[PDB]
């Protein structure tokens, strides 16, 4: 994601957030955590890909 | 990758990281309100 940095910073800051939440609140971290994965890969997507 | 499917995800994002609101301890406040300004700016990029 280093031509998207705000995307990656989303990601970075997500995936440490997910390692202080709890429950049902981690349940929502994760959920936002796979948004984003899906929202990074088709920005990323090569032809062929 | 259709512009449907990107507003679905950006939407259900922000839905997400809302209902942390209010919900988490005082020490991850700011960090929640953090994420939340970075995908309102994510959006706004794309529309």
């Amino acid at each position: 994601l280093e031509k998207h940095v705000l995307l990656k910073k989303l990601r970075d800051a997500l995936e440490s957030l997910r390692g202080r939440v709890a429950g049902r609140n981690k349940d929502d971290v994760e959920e936002a955590i796979a948004m984003v994965e899906a929202l990074a890969v088709q920005l990323t997507q090569r032809e062929g890909e």
